[PDB]
């Protein structure tokens, strides 16, 4: 039950984080394609946004380990 | 049952928080691409919107922990 | 059952709240990118809309805590 | 089964009400962007539509409370 | 089972009624935005349409109460 | 089992009836917006199509009552 | 088991019939809007098409009652 | 199990057949609006396609009745 | 288990078959509408494709009957 | 367990196969509509693609029978 | 359990393999239609891509068999 | 439980790997069609992306085997 | 439950990572096709984005092995 729990928590967090980053990274690739001169502005948005999007997935991962220990 | 509960809360919280942020960050990246001159305005919307979107997912994380402890 | 229940309520409230805020903030970012003069106008709608969209999710959070305590 | 029932009613009602509101608010933001002279008219539609959309979710919340108490 | 049933009936009715109302209201807002002269005509379609969409969700709320009591 | 059954039939009937009506009403709001001279004509199709779409959801509500009583 | 079965059969039949009708009535409303002189023509296609789409859902409703009785 | 099986078979057959016919009728309505001259030609394709689409659902309904009786 | 099995095989076969045919017929209708002079040619693709698409659903139907009997 | 297994393998194989073929056939019909001179070319792509798309669904059918027998 | 296991690996691998191939082949057909001069190069892409898409679906099929045997 | 596990690992790995490869191969085909001068550029992108996308599904396949042995 | 747990974590991790990488690689390909000069800029974004998006999926894989061993 602890195993199932930890797995569901880890599993959903993986999906959460991976898709979220992918959406953001795509956005900056498309924007950069549209406006090469905004490369740096766009990249900084990516670097701010990724951590924000991974925050709760990371927490859920931690909880996943707490369930396992 | 406590493990499963906590996993579900954290897992769904992860999905909610991560995707929400991505939608918002993407919108911001796109907007800034269309209108570089609006950078700051759009970044303010991001910084306001992100916390607002995280609020309930964060509360569900607190509940996930209350279930575990 | 109480743990499982508390989780289902909080988890679903997280999704509901996070996604609804994303949709509203994204529309606000988009409206503003399109018509920068309506920046304040669109901001006011975001500030009215968000509490409205969070209302039921927040009540579900309370019910979650009630199920738990 | 009461906890599970309460949660299910409350969580679904939260998804229902939050997303319904997001859709209505997003329409209002899009409409006001295109036709700013109509902001009042549209805001009235939003203030009518929102309560209408929240009606069954709230009754489900009330049912969630009856299941608990 | 009475609790689980009542909650399933009420949860689904809320999803049904709220989303359906949102869709209709959105349409009315988009329509009124394109053709402001039609605002009353469109509003009458909303007021006729909303009760029709809510009809069966309301019946299912009654059934939810009949199962609960 | 009766309770669970009645709720599944009522809840699915609600989703069915509410969404279909919404689809049909949206379409008549959009059409009326594009071709206001067709107001009456389109309203007639709405009034024909709504009962038709509600037919089977209503039989299922009846079956829902038969399971409860 | 009979109750569950009757509910599943009737609930799936309601979704089926209601959505199918909705798709056809919508197509009819859109078509009529684009070509008002084909009102009768298209209305005939609706009246042929609806019974065809409703056919199996109605059989499933018969099976629902056979299961209930 | 027989009841639940007959129900799954008939309910899936209803979803399959109603949606399938709706897709085909819609195409026929859209085609006729686009190129009204082909009314009869498209109607023939509809009359050929509807029975073909309905074939496996109807067999599944028969299997439903075999499971029941 | 036999009953449940036969119903899953048959119901899934029905959805596969009916929707596959609809997609192909829809395409043939759209094709014919755009290029009336290819009527015969597009029809022949339809008569080749339906049997091909229906091939595995039909086997699934045989397996459903093997399970029953 | 063997009946439920055989039904799952077969019913999934049916959805896999039917839908894959429908997607390929539709693409052939659309291509032939747009470029009638490529008829034979596109038809050969269809005849290579369909067996390939069905290879795994077909193996899943064999495995389904191995489970029954 | 062995049976149910083999069925899930096989049906999943069937869905994965068929749909992937359908997407790749549809791409080849659409591209060949737009730029027939690239028939050979697009066909090489497809003959490289299809096996790569099938790699893990085929391994999963091997596992399904180890589970059975 | 082992069989079931192994099957969930391998079937999800199959879906994951297959669809991902299809998305990438499709993108390669569509781009080469728009810009045949870049067929080698695009193909190098494809040969880099594919192994990356398969990394985790391949590992997950290893795990599936560990579970089974 | 350890087996089932490890499989859920590894399988969800595979879907997460595969799709995220694919979305990103697709974006890179589309951008490179639209703007061949940015080839290297876009490729760097891809080499930053991929490791990022696979981070949490990799942690879930690690967790999958913990659960197993
Ligand atoms: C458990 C299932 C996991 C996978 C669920 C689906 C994964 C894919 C999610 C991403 C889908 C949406 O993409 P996107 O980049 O926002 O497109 C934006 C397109 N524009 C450029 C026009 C804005
Ligand atoms: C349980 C697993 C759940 C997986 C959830 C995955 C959901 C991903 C949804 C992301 C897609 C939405 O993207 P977005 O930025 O709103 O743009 C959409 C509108 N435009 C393209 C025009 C901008
Ligand atoms: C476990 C289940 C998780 C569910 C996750 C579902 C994610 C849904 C995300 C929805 C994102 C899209 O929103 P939106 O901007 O209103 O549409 C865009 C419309 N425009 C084309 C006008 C821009
Ligand atoms: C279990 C949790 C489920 C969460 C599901 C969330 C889904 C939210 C999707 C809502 C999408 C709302 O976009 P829409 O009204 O089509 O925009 C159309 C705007 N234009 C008319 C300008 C194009
Ligand atoms: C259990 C979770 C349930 C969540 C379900 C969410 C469903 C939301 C679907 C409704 C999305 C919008 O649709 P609509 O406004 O009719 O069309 C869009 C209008 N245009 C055609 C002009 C773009
Ligand atoms: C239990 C959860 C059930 C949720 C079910 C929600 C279903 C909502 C989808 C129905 C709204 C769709 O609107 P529509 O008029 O077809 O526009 C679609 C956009 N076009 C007109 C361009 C096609
Ligand atoms: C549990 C069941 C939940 C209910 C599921 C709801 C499904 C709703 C799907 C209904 C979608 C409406 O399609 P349609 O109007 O034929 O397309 C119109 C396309 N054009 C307007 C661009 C031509
Ligand atoms: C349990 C779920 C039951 C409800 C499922 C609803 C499925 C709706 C399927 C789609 C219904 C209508 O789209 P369609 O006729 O394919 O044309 C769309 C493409 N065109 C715009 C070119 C015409
Ligand atoms: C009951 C549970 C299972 C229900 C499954 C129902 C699924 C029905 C979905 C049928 C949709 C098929 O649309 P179509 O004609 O290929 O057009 C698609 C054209 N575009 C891709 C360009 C939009
Ligand atoms: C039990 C589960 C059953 C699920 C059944 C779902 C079936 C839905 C399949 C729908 C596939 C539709 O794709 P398509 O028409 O090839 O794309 C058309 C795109 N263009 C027109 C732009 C080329
Ligand atoms: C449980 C089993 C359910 C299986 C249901 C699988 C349904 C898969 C349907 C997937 C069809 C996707 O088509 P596609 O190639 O992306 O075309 C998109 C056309 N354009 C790129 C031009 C826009
Ligand atoms: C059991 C679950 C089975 C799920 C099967 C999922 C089907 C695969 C996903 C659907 C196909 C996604 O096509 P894509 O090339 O990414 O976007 C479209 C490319 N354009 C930019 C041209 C629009
Ligand atoms: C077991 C269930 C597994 C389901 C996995 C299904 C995954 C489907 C992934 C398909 C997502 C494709 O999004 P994307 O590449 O951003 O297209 C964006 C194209 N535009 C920019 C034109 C919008
Ligand atoms: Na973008
Ligand atoms: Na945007
Ligand atoms: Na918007
Ligand atoms: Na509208
Ligand atoms: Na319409
Ligand atoms: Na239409
Ligand atoms: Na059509
Ligand atoms: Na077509
Ligand atoms: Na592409
Ligand atoms: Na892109």
């Amino acid at each position: 039950m602890a195993f199932l729990g930890a797995a569901i928590a880890a599993g959903l967090a993986a999906v959460a984080g991976a898709i979220a980053v992918a959406i953001i990274v795509k956005a900056t690739i498309e924007g950069t394609t549209r406006q090469p001169e905004l490369r740096g502005t766009l990249q900084t948005l990516m670097f701010i946004g990724v951590p924000l999007a991974e925050a709760v997935p990371i927490i859920a991962i931690v909880i996943s380990l707490l369930i396992l220990f």
